[PDB]
């Protein structure tokens, strides 16, 4: 369905819009990481929802950004000692500490949820990508999803090369890094991204020009406003403020044109007055 039409602007480079993305989900509106916030990510019409991994001592994949139980749900200790079906007696908690009634999600009920509405970053999940395409092929999602990791292209090519064909891979790159160019410039030869996700934590950081010019019209420009260290401080906190400063500072000086936040409504709306997204 819609998803099909986020993934043409996904797919063009050369984009006048910019793409939403709901990390961990709209958890402003559900739990972090829970079906009930990727479903009020679609019901608001973000592009793409972002969501963490973790796997349990059975091995099965669920939804959780920590190694922990403790923040987000009612039960406690490491992922690695609890089983799938022990994890979903427990109940998530929402943003505000309050006990309700949604459960952990596993990656396969989160991938079907999403299925035809609303394209899925997966967050740690690059060391055990095989495990997650098996997943993806369950739920026949591969073309929705955006597998990412910091690993240079050779890499990635050795450990899991045989499936760059079949699932969309975005380099996350950390500029603040020495490496950082060559590791751009060999993904942008060698695998050609759809987009790249660009992390810097000082305002001051000289390659950000730098790399406007060399994705131009190559590769879409994901960056981060969830805190200050991903993006200079240009954050969701200043653009409470002033968005100007922070969001279109990030598209138009930076050549965004994908924009991952923790207040996807509030970012929605100022796209929609700029005419940068429908």
């Amino acid at each position: 369905g819609h998803v099909e039409t986020i993934k043409n602007t996904f797919l063009n480079p050369k984009s006048n819009k910019v793409l939403v993305v709901a990390h961990r989900g709209n958890w402003r509106s559900a739990p972090e990481n829970s079906t009930a916030a990727i479903d009020s990510a679609i019901a608001m019409k973000v592009d793409i929802v972002e969501i963490d991994i973790q796997k349990t001592k059975d091995g099965q994949l669920i939804l959780m950004h920590d190694n922990t139980l403790d923040r987000t749900t009612t039960g406690k200790g490491e992922i690695k000692n609890w089983t799938l079906a022990d994890i979903k007696k427990l109940k998530l908690k929402d943003k505000d500490g309050k006990v309700t009634n949604y459960v952990v999600p596993t990656l396969e009920e989160a991938l079907l949820t999403a299925k035809g509405k609303i394209m899925v970053n997966l967050d740690k999940a690059y060391d055990i990508f095989d495990d997650v395409y098996a997943i993806l092929e369950k739920t026949e999602t591969q073309n929705q999803v955006i597998m990412k990791g910091g690993q240079p292209i050779e890499t990635v090519k050795r450990e899991f090369g045989s499936y760059l064909d079949k699932v969309l891979y975005m380099p996350v790159i950390d500029l603040g890094n020495k490496e950082a160019e060559k590791i751009i410039t060999d993904y942008l030869k060698e695998l050609r991204p759809a987009a790249f996700e660009i992390i810097y934590s000082d305002p001051k950081n000289p390659l950000p020009p730098k790399i406007k010019q060399l994705l131009f019209k190559k590769s879409l420009i994901w960056y981060n406003t969830l805190w200050g260290s991903l993006a200079g401080n240009h954050d969701d906190n200043l653009a409470l403020t002033d968005p100007e400063k922070s969001y279109g500072y990030l598209i138009e000086q930076l050549g965004a044109r994908i924009l991952q936040t923790d207040q996807p409504a509030y970012l929605l709306d100022y796209l929609r007055k700029k005419g940068w997204h429908n």
